[PDB]
DNA sequence: TGAAAAGGTAAAGGAGGTCTTAAGCTCGGCTCAATTTCTCTCTTTATCCTGTTAGATGGTT
């Protein structure tokens, strides 16, 4: 539990760094951060050390996907 | 006992309702093309879900 907690916790800075690139699309900056946190959690749940890659490369995909999906599902009143 | 005075009866005539036809119409049925619903298949999208491996790591107005 503590290991997963630390993996997510120490990468929130990465989450903020990616989430700052969509601050004018329908979601507030704080919403982008909290939606990308879910992607970071999933990335930390599916990271493979045996792949031999940096976590900052795998986590970016999940963070970006979570934020993009959140924008697609929460930016408009009449959701498309 | 005679005499009003009212009350009847039998007509003629009219008034009114009820019957009859020649002229004409229009109305429904019958057929019969000519089509709009319906109900299956048979697809075909509309909507949702999951994943993505170079590295990246604190805001703008």
């Amino acid at each position: 539990r503590r290991a997963k907690d630390k993996m997510v916790q120490s990468n929130l800075r990465l989450v903020v760094s990616i989430a700052k690139k969509y601050m004018n699309r329908g979601l507030s900056f704080q919403d982008l951060i909290q939606e990308g946190s879910l992607g970071l959690i999933r990335a930390a749940e599916k990271f493979d050390h045996e792949k031999g890659y940096k976590f900052s490369t795998y986590a970016t995909w999940w963070i970006r996907q979570a934020i993009t999906r959140a924008i697609a599902d929460q930016s408009r009143t009449i959701r498309l």
